[PDB]
């Protein structure tokens, strides 16, 4: 598809751009973009003069890693100082290279696969840096925020080990419990002095404390249905927060 | 298949998330029950059928799903506002003859549909929230007010058969709302902070170029630009959070 081509790369032109500003001085991150920005450039060439389809392959995984280089380049920032994050965004970084690399030594099948497990991870890494940020210095925060951490620790681990769908499951579950914590996090900010929503924010937050521990339990399907509850009802309180000023 | 129990898994939350969201709208609700719906079979088919036809179904539904998610996200943050709310049963109406293209055989149709559905989905939830976090703020809300017409500019665009140009147009207004937020959100955060306040000030400025440079026709020097200040509104969203 010509027209399709044209749009796909025309966002990872952007996600690339704004990826270097953020990836700033730092770098390995810059080493990633610039790598990326090459591979657009491959995807690009092979459109001009051979076979669209390949093209258009390449060019879908090139997405796919822009997308993983930005949300890292995000949690990178976020992170500041913190030695967890940063010992976290380093293996994302190199396990993208080494994706990117498996995929222009042409075996793009296992390459695409690592895509999509990085991708996850830096999704995972990003909300989880951010969610520290939103937590500031509530200890009950931060102490759930260091869990799923340990989890995100766990699943990297648990990938290398060859039990993708395991791990896929827990990057899955890092990424929306860190989001609710985000959100509950917002949400107290939100509310004030009002004690209705206060107390609607405290039982929302020993939701998510609950669905945590299920999942830890191994019962990952109720876990899964918790969380997912979690995170409407945070983003309901967060909204009617926002809107009592 | 391991891909199969994970991607039912996100789907799942997303059908879950999306019915608490719903809450009692019946349109929203529809929607929510009908994908659900799609699910199901698709988990019916890969149990007691082809696993190769539930897997292509259950990818389709799964995009249903963070569409219809998105959506009523969107309808929350929306409130009153008329445009809004016109915006969101627009985009449940496109979604749901993506899904009925599906459910009677053309599915190739019916996943271009659903690739413009998600992004149109994905753009209003954007423009929702930005109008939330734009608060009172007069400048800030004609932004996004604007941005809501450059998005139903794309719905018809795309009923009108130039996919493409639409496609364009929602990624457009997808980074525009969402720089907004971020501006909006650091605004807030810098309190009267002198510095902090001048430097969200040249974001906004930064971004109506671009929002008027896309106006123009200049896609690619617009497309350039937006990325630019989207980043640099979120490196000044963190300073700000990191204030207070």
């Amino acid at each position: 598809s010509d027209e399709e081509f044209k749009f796909l790369a025309t966002e990872a032109k952007m996600l690339i751009t704004a990826a270097e500003r953020l990836a700033g001085t730092d770098p390995e991150l810059q080493e990633m973009v610039a790598l990326i920005k090459k591979e657009l450039e491959q995807a690009e060439r092979t459109f001009r003069n051979g076979d669209k389809s390949e093209a258009q392959r390449q060019l879908e995984f090139v997405l796919t890693a822009a997308r993983a280089v930005m949300n890292v380049a995000a949690a990178a920032n976020a992170a500041g100082t913190d030695p967890e994050l940063i010992e976290m965004v380093l293996r994302i970084l190199k396990q993208l290279k080494e994706a990117i690399r498996t995929f222009q030594n042409g075996d793009q099948e296992e390459a695409e696969t690592q895509l999509r497990f990085v991708l996850r991870a830096a999704i995972a890494v990003a909300v989880v840096a951010a969610a520290l940020v939103l937590a500031g210095t509530d200890p009950e925060l931060q102490e759930m925020v260091k869990q799923i951490l340990e989890e995100l620790k766990q699943a990297i681990e648990t990938f290398a080990r060859g039990d993708k769908e395991k791990a896929l499951t827990q990057l899955l579950f890092v990424a929306w419990a860190a989001h609710a914590v985000a959100m509950i996090a917002a949400a107290a900010n939100l509310a004030g002095t009002d004690p209705r929503l206060q107390q609607q924010v405290k039982e929302i937050l020993e939701k998510l404390k609950e669905a945590i521990e299920t999942f830890q339990k191994g019962d990952e399907e109720q876990a899964f249905r918790q969380l997912a509850e979690v995170l409407a009802e945070a983003a309901l309180v967060a909204l009617r927060a926002a809107l009592t000023n």
